């Protein structure tokens, strides 16, 4: 409703003050040094983080304006973890940086929209010497030790990320769950296994009792549901009793056909079972297909002129053996040649890439690893649930930072990319003086993290910087063991992927907030 | 509703406060070296904005009369927006002008309708000598050049424009959406398609590409959903025969329908396709007609004398090919007679003017656009959402004054044009004194955008004012250059029209607005 | 609730100062020299006016008395509206006299209800000098003359008024609609206009933009619905294929029955029309026989001795040309005899009576121009929406203002009529002093309005009222050119009924108020 409005300085100081809230709770978590955050939450008990982006989002103020500036700083740490998953307290430390320096050049009356231009230019020049820096990161030695970074300073976390990258490969699918006991664990699902149980408990063969053992079966795959009666059915099981047990696979089995289907297999006549099909509905349907040619059988289709009441022994797929429990279902081979099958994982390579981005990839490149690699599921050790939370978060975080490092490569971490290439843009100069500026400003900012690393040592970032500068290549500072010494050969990675993210997304918002000379809001 | 009344001077300066708290925000986004605005918003994050109309929108006072003066001048901005697109500040400036002096004028005493007249006079005198100095845009270069101005100095948008306007032609559509990735991107698809998939994946033809291509196909086009396929047969029987393919075009197709007609495709029966007619009930009843006089067929409409068993060869439409695939449909050369087309077109241009705008218009355009030229789509790159909402307006606003340039030619930029009338109404008197001060507070508030371009660039708006004023034509002050020389030259272009319109807007509203002897409104 | 009341003088005084605050609000818009009045809006912006009326009407206060005061006097805006249509602020202003110096001679101590016999009977003998006065308003000069008048002086309203009463005669029906552009347009539909539209688009003709034309056709009027009644046209269809088009005219024609309509005019047996009929149900029927003898047809009333099925060649009406669009439909010269027409002319004469003044007289009136004159519509044009609702105030004023002169004739504008009166009643007296005492307030307060057109210019109200009361006859003050002369041959006239009406319902509301010893109303 009735607004109130600032201008010009007055209004810049509100938004500064604002963002500086956000910035210095952010701040103390940065580095091996860095600190924990306490986020309370109104239903349960609090949360301790170090995770940037979690601390960003929880920063809310009165005094509209200064909520503002805050706002407005908390979309970098936002967009920061939405698209590389770490490094958003370093985009943070950038922004209030830029933001800082910027104001200031603002306040001495340079053109703002010029000093943004500045701005910009110096970063996409800066993302190019970034991404020439960059060194593949493929070994698994390398792996383990930006796994390590991201985890600050967990070896473990590292060593296990590279073991599971190492066994269900890149293009293997990786997730990470809480894990019942104090000692972190991996387990690692290969094959094809899909989560659904039996639908009639009856059905345990073994001294297993829960799981369900069928050797060399043959399967079956419909797309509608058995949910009338047994009747149709039964055409199929005179084929497939000849010499073999069965699986089934299809969206629901009833009891009209369960119950008729346990008599059988309990004597049993044939031994015998049935699951529904993996996923929701469609998705489902497209991975039926992926079992049929997995296990060289068809798929029923109710939709063509194939009907559910006829088929052949030769319509079964083949499995060298499958088993059963109340929450998978699992098959221990597919007797199809791989030309096919590799066809159809090839194949598949063409849907990976859509506009869904990640939300399709998860369960595709499941589906593509069900088919070719494995699945692997990572554990999270912890003795109480407030440690349980902060270390599953640094584990995510170190996933992340694999993945990234893996994809774009990785370049000296402890803030010294970053100077490194602002060395080599010092000779860049824009249109105008205020654009020069605007260079200068960003080519400062990029000193920020390494300053921030130091300071939380509570050690001259001046000194360490300026020892820093002094050197080449690699030589940085090791805030852990607070000596210098070349960062690759001390092991100490960040993923190009997330350096490069971090700037440009802290420069993206900086700029555009170093432009305002007015704020409207409401009356408090 | 107890209300509170104030008379004379006592009210009209608490309006002229609330007018100046309006415009002064406005106004820092006035020209190449104006600033941005931040504007909070409840739901989400701020917005950072230079666009005008955006600002004085969200603009509303505590002080019941300040706030009314401020509503009322609101209109302004809103009119200039909703008839131009752009220029919505430069009119809010102009407005804000012609209050100033006019009440000042009152203060003296003077008769405030004979001083409505005299201004109102002297701007019906403006819009002509405007419509002399109007020069038509053409070429694609100029077009570039009004682009880039009214984009904020972006050149690449007022490229893509010029580019754009060129590819798909007059009446051809132009429109922009959010992009995904960082660089700005111009999608062109020419000819008939419309956006709809094959309704069963069996259709597929030619794979992969998951495309269906039927080449030289007979259209079918329903109005209603087809359910039964016996209604559906006699025509099927007859294309058999015929030799060729069938594309089908209706509500829906149904089960049983989608069966029968894939089991036929399958078994190699017939080549066959079915998708779904374009819009809603009115909007893709609307377009069955133009797809089906696009390829000469007939529409069936159960609502007339036709029913669908009773069907003809002729009643079908033909097309050199059609292309499907799950996201849409393309028509490739329709045979239907440019006559018929042509007369379709003609007959949307009286539905073009219909007193409904935004999406009526453009909606219905796209309809034209299908049927005679082309559409195009510009996606417009960002690192973050914020950066988006700017790089997205500025580029919409480019969009509309391109148009506007196109419609109504182009005058001297820069404020210029205004400044440049004004002097040649400089003889112009009214009936009695006071009109003739109504003339002249006009003629005075002309410089208003010039002077306040210069005045956001922080230099004397008076010298610049001058010295402009010492020379004649199109000779100018170029702000970003921060130095003289000719506007057309250098390519600092105003569309016609919206500085046509910023000037009579502003003069409508203000006009009456200094005729205010009292003010009525509710009680604190 | 629990109440608050005040007795004689105390509470008298709270009366007026609310009676001064609605009437000092209003007055500022008298006269030529009047200005404007701005009016806060919650839902929209706020709206600017010079009618007197809508001032009044949005007055309320908070104390609870000053609000009783305000609240009554409303009323003879109110009345003067709601009879006149204009003179709603000098009727305000006439109140506020009487009631002041009313309320002075109640200090006095006479007797108030003596004092309201004495007003009201020096009213009613002026108002028998008015219709002396009053000379008739004829020629398009004069019409002109009054109708730019009560448009505060914009010439091109009276012309226009001029112009349709001219074209459509007095009779004819005027309406006023909001204007598609900035320039001010009169549109005359002479001969039988409908407003409904096609109900099938298919039957469209030979124009373009949706019209359809048919050539000496035979018209058909129904009571009834057809939609089952498909069967029972036939039998009339049989000459309608044999020697001409045919037009429908009915309740509603549904699907099915429509359907065959349009394939008949397609394939080519007959080209026929059907539109609903012009109103609600009783209303409507009525209209039907008007359309019947205008085009010497006959109606057919299911719900009389008239049967469906059953028709004839003979009985149907016939015309030159029909032609129909989305919105209107249009009959062309009737085959109906003059007799007839002339006849329902007549008859409708009883009807021109219609038991009541108000309600039915206006959609009449339409009926009885759409026979035998014709309907005209004005559209106003202005450049913004605050603009239009001020222009088309003032257009709807001189639109009743005309008329209304039209009716009762003019006499002497610019207040001098009543003062011219106020002479003539010099020599009146009443029963007692008392009474002569308020006789003596009507006639000193019919001053009051040329002395405050003069007060709005800012002039001596004392000298202009003395040496306009010096000269006779027409001799007045005209405040535009603000020099004196004859007023009807400045053209300068007040139509007798608003000046009449004026004057009577604020003696009315203001003799009754003076009478008040005591006041009740709730606490604060
Ligand atoms: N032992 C160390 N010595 C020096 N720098 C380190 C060390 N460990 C981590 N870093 C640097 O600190 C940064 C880690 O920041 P962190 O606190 O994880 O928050 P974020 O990852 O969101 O920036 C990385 O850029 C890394 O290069
Ligand atoms: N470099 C420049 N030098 C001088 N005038 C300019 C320059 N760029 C734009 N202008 C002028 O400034 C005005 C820009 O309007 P803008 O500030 O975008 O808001 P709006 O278009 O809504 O008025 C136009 O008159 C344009 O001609
Ligand atoms: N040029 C003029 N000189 C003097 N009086 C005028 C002039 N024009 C109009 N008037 C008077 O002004 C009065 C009407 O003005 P206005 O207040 O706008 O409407 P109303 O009072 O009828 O509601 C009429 O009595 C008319 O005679
Ligand atoms: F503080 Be982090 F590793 F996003
Ligand atoms: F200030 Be704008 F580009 F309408
Ligand atoms: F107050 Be008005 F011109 F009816
Ligand atoms: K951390
Ligand atoms: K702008
Ligand atoms: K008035
Ligand atoms: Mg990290
Ligand atoms: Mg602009
Ligand atoms: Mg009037």
């Amino acid at each position: 409703a009735a607004k109130d409005v600032k201008f010009g300085n007055d209004a810049r100081v509100k938004m500064l003050r604002g963002v500086n809230v956000l910035a210095d709770a952010v701040k103390v978590t940065l580095g091996p040094k860095g600190r924990n955050v306490v986020l309370d939450k109104s239903f349960g008990a609090p949360t301790i983080t170090k995770d940037g982006v979690s601390v960003a989002r929880e920063i809310e103020l009165e005094d509209k304006f200064e909520n503002m500036g805050a706002q407005m700083v908390k979309e970098v740490a936002s967009k920061a973890n939405d698209a590389a998953g770490d490094g958003t307290t370093t985009a943070t430390v950038l922004a209030q940086a830029i933001i800082t320096e910027g104001l200031k050049a603002v306040a001495a009356g340079m053109n703002p929209m010029d000093l943004k231009r500045g701005i910009d230019k110096a970063v996409t020049a800066a993302v190019e010497e970034l991404k020439a820096l960059s060194v593949p990161c493929s070994d698994s030695k390398a792996i383990a030790q930006v796994g390590t970074i991201s985890a600050n300073s967990d070896e473990t976390v590292g060593k296990l990320i590279a073991e599971a990258m190492d066994k269900v490969g890149k293009e293997g699918v990786i997730t990470v769950e809480d894990g019942t006991g104090l000692q972190d664990e991996l387990d690692v699902v290969e094959g094809m296994q899909f989560d659904r149980g039996y639908l009639s408990p009856y059905f345990i063969n073994k001294p297993e009792t829960g799981a369900v053992e069928l050797e060399s079966p043959f399967i079956l795959l419909a797309d509608k549901k058995i949910s009338n009666i047994r009747e149709m059915l039964p055409v199929l099981e005179a084929v497939a009793k000849a010499g073999k047990p069965l699986l089934i696979i299809a969206e629901d089995v009833e009891g009209e056909a369960l119950a008729t289907l346990v008599v059988n297999t309990m004597r049993g006549i044939v031994k015998v079972a049935a699951v529904k099909a993996p996923g929701f509905g469609d998705r489902r349907k497209a991975m039926l297909q992926d079992i049929a040619t997995l296990t060289g059988g068809t798929v029923i289709s109710e939709e063509i002129g194939m009907e559910l009441e006829k088929a052949t022994l030769e319509d079964l797929g083949q499995a060298k053996r499958v088993v059963i429990n109340k929450d998978t279902t699992t098959i221990i081979d597919g007797v199809g040649e791989e030309a096919a099958i590799q066809g159809r994982v090839a194949q598949i390579r063409q849907q990976i890439e859509e506009a869904t981005s990640d939300y399709d990839r998860e369960k595709l490149q499941e589906r593509v690893a069900k088919l070719a690699g494995g699945v692997a599921v990572i554990k999270v050790g912890a003795a109480t649930e407030v440690e349980m939370k902060e270390k599953k978060a640094r584990v995510e975080d170190a996933l992340h930072a694999t993945r990234a490092a893996v994809e774009e490569g990785v370049v000296a971490g402890g803030g010294v990319a970053l100077i490194r290439v602002a060395s080599k843009l010092a000779d860049l100069r824009g249109q105008n003086e205020d654009q020069n500026v605007g260079i200068k400003v960003a080519l400062r900012a990029m000193e920020a993290p390494l300053r921030q690393i130091v300071l939380n040592c509570g050690e001259e970032p001046s000194v360490v910087a300026n020892t820093v500068k002094g050197g080449d290549g690699n030589y940085g500072y090791n805030a852990a063991t607070e000596e210098y010494g070349n960062m690759i050969d001390m092991g100490i990675l960040d993923p190009t992927k997330v350096t490069r993210s971090a700037l440009q997304y802290a420069a993206s918002v900086a700029g555009l907030m170093i432009t305002t000379e007015c704020m409207v809001t409401d009356l408090p």
